[PDB]
């Protein structure tokens, strides 16, 4: 009930990549039951970022997934209190990122707080040289356990020279109160950087997310 057909959110991120500290502030909006959302992010410290924006784009919104009638929505049910998540991203060349997030609701506006720590990226690799070109469309496989959801994604970044740069995401999503738990299911996503200024200190992105059953 508390999640309306149109919702806004604000996000703050603090992080470091290979020891380089930075912060991001942003705002977004979307249609939580249609599974669509947009956001505009601004670098507020440590810019211009000496690494690909693609590392950060997936950390900016789980209340905005479309679900079929028979898969209960773990994220929407957790409100007004909300939920947390913790994520590990691991890349084929050894880069590793840990991300924690808190999602809360203040006066009808979603509030996101993100912390990120990335390490072991080769200083001449595609992430630190800003040679990626966004995330390909992905599927996250989720399953329930002790009142939380655990997700895994086998994922690929596009490379400027034409290749693919592989990554694995493992995330645990935890509601701040008990909710009715779904079965295992999948979420299909596509996230796009839709505009950016010259040095990627202002960036806009768009995501479409839809849940479905797995057939096996």
């Amino acid at each position: 009930a508390v999640i309306k057909e149109f919702m806004r959110f604000k996000v703050h991120m603090e992080g470091s990549m290979n020891g380089h500290e930075f912060e991001i502030e942003g705002e977004g909006e979307g249609r939580p039951y249609e599974g669509t959302q947009t956001a505009k992010l601004k670098v507020t410290k440590g810019g211009p970022l000496p690494f690909s924006w693609d590392i950060l784009s997936p950390q900016f919104s789980r209340a905005f997934t479309k679900h079929p009638a028979d898969i209960p929505d773990y994220y929407k049910q957790s409100f007004p209190e909300g939920f947390k998540w913790e994520r590990v991203m691991n890349f084929e060349d050894g880069g590793a990122v840990t991300v924690t997030q808190d999602t809360s609701l203040e006066d009808g506006t979603l509030i996101y707080k993100v912390k990120l720590r990335g390490t072991n990226f080769p200083p001449d690799g595609p992430v630190m040289q800003k040679k990626t070109m966004g995330w390909e469309a992905s599927t996250e496989r989720l399953y329930p356990e002790d009142g939380v959801l655990k997700g895994d994604i086998k994922h690929a970044l596009r490379l400027k020279d034409g290749g693919r740069y592989l990554a694995d995401f493992k995330t645990t999503y935890k509601a701040k109160k008990p909710v009715q738990m779904p079965g295992a299911y999948n979420v299909d996503r596509k996230l796009d950087i839709t505009s950016h200024n010259e040095d990627y200190t202002v960036v806009e992105q768009y995501e479409r997310s839809e849940g479905r059953h797995s057939t096996g």
